[PDB]
RNA sequence: GGCUAGCACUCUGGUAUCACGGUACCUUUGUGCGCC
């Protein structure tokens, strides 16, 4: 399979899970150690259920910028054994554009779906939900209701995490490196 | 939870696969380098479908004993770069009698499916729907269609590939460690 | 202690493959967890 593809299977095979909150079914990106990142609307509370198991929850922070504004994005730690592949090395300085890009997917209604999406560029500011929103990436994809968390990658790129989309554009949260040095 | 449930999650993880071939869909398990188990009934053609990409086949075996008795199983060498976890030492060299085994399936009927399994025993012998079989384990199992293909397993042991049953009870071809023999 | 009990990550070397970005397995090491 291509190169891109092949590097999507060993993300999700080794850093994702499927997550239910009381907000829904997600798919989740492990970074590091304990650390793991989903969209800021899970709210997870003080547990998880991380395929279909009770894992607790040790802290979590939703992520702003200097600003103060939303960047949709929340890092929980998790309360487990088991570390997550540190890909802290597949994520960028800053915002990275790709013509062609894969968005990949890990629930009960998506299972190991990869589904091409092509250009990825940089949108910016974005009102998601009445929320101003920052460091967005864009990709023209009809997106549906399932599949926020979905792991946006290039090949040795995470670009970032499925949010939101209109229909016919898709947008997701940039993943960048500083987020993951110290918290 | 369970180290047995610990055991077959990386099993799964490691060396699993969904595949369909003209005749259904089923679990496979990949032992070393790149052969890998399938049962017999199968009947895999000159390529198949792996995680729904198509995978040709180099070579594939239908495992017979010393007088020519079917053992229900087929061993097929995949045309594919990547080897597959060597768990030739999790399999014994004689069939193994254990109190308590899992069943893991996945396939688009049974996704993520880990059944406890009761007491396990040599049962030997037996004629599977027309057939003469030989060196079969047979359990308590319910009787349910896109089954074959189950990895019957206990904490640090393979025990075989299930391939059918009776409605009462469920047999399982004994995965022998001289299958696979380097040679 | 060992497990005929393993799991996860980390590290070190290989081998193959790759759109050279990675991927897979193997090997060295260490940490955590689990026991027979």
């Amino acid at each position: 399979m291509g190169p891109a593809f092949e590097f999507a299977v060993a993300m999700m095979k080794r850093n994702s899970s499927t997550v239910k909150t009381e907000y829904g079914e997600f798919t989740m990106l492990g970074i590091y150690d304990r650390w793991a990142v989903l969209p800021r609307h899970a709210k997870p509370g003080p547990t998880i259920l991380m395929n279909d198991q009770e894992v607790g929850v040790l802290d979590a922070k939703e992520l702003v910028d200097k600003d103060g504004t939303n960047l949709e994005l929340t890092l929980l730690k998790l309360n487990r054994n088991e570390k997550f592949r540190d890909i802290r090395g597949f994520l960028a300085k800053e915002e990275v554009e790709v013509n062609e890009a894969v968005l990949a997917i890990n629930t009960s209604k998506f299972p190991n779906m990869y589904i091409p999406v092509g250009q990825v560029t940089e949108y910016g500011f974005l009102n998601l939900g009445g929320t101003p929103t920052k460091r967005m990436l864009m990709y023209n994809f009809p997106t549906r209701a399932g599949q926020a968390g979905g792991v946006l990658m290039s090949t040795g790129k995470v670009l970032g995490i499925h949010v939101g989309g209109n229909g016919h554009q898709g947008f997701s949260a940039a993943l960048l490196k500083h987020y993951f040095n110290d918290e």
